[PDB]
Parts: structure tokens; C-alpha cells; sequence
């Protein structure tokens, strides 16, 4: 396996691009479900009650920043758009969106579902 450092170089979003707010919105929020996942499974157990009032509170503010951004910003874009390589970064851009809402909303369930103090 390769595992190598993966860190955004270009941080300076001045311009503001549709795209640019885009990847940036789906890469943080992918990441913060990986990390959050380990927890999930953690917390499934060990049904912390500390963990889980903790888990439900940043997992909160992150899919709410995140719905709300993710929302405004693809209707932002999706008003008017034509071109090769605009579908392409697009497409990927609502695929990992999509695909992070998906595992985040599970995520956020099933936290809801342990029962603790």
C-alpha cells in the first residue's frame, strides 16, 4: 500500500470559483465522515454518553455548514453551465458531494440511535 501526505495546496480561494468552493466544501466534509467514522464504531459500543453528546454536536455543525453550503453553492452553479470540462469537474463535484451526504446522514442516525445517559 502507498499511503502518501495529502494536504490542499492552493488554500488562497480569492477568486471565490464555483468549483473551487465546491471541491473544497466536499473534501473537508468527506474527510471530517472518514475521521468521524472511527468513532461511529467506537462509540456503536461503547455507547458513550460523553463521546456520543460530543459526536452529535460536531457532526451537527459540520452537516449543517455543510448541507446549507453544499446546497446554496450546487444551486449557485446549477443555473448555467456548458462545457467538457465543466461537466467533468461537475460530475465529480456532485459525485463526492453526494456520496459524503449519503455516509454522513448514516452517520449521524445511527448516533442517534445508541441509547446513552
Amino acid at each position: 500500500q502507498e499511503h502518501k501526505p495529502k494536504k490542499d495546496d492552493f488554500r488562497n480561494e480569492f477568486d471565490h470559483l464555483l468549483i473551487e468552493q465546491a471541491n473544497h466544501a466536499i473534501e473537508k466534509g468527506e474527510h471530517q465522515l472518514l475521521y468521524l467514522q472511527h468513532q461511529l464504531d467506537e462509540l456503536n459500543e461503547n455507547k458513550s454518553k460523553e463521546l456520543q453528546e460530543k459526536i452529535i454536536r460536531e457532526l451537527d455543525v459540520v452537516c449543517a455548514m455543510i448541507e446549507g453550503a453544499q446546497g446554496a453553492l450546487e444551486r449557485e452553479l446549477k443555473r448555467t453551465d456548458l462545457n467538457i470540462l465543466e461537466r467533468f469537474n461537475y460530475e465529480e463535484a456532485q459525485t463526492l458531494s453526494k456520496i459524503l451526504l449519503k455516509d454522513l446522514k448514516e452517520t449521524e442516525q445511527k448516533v442517534k440511535d445508541i441509547q446513552t445517559q
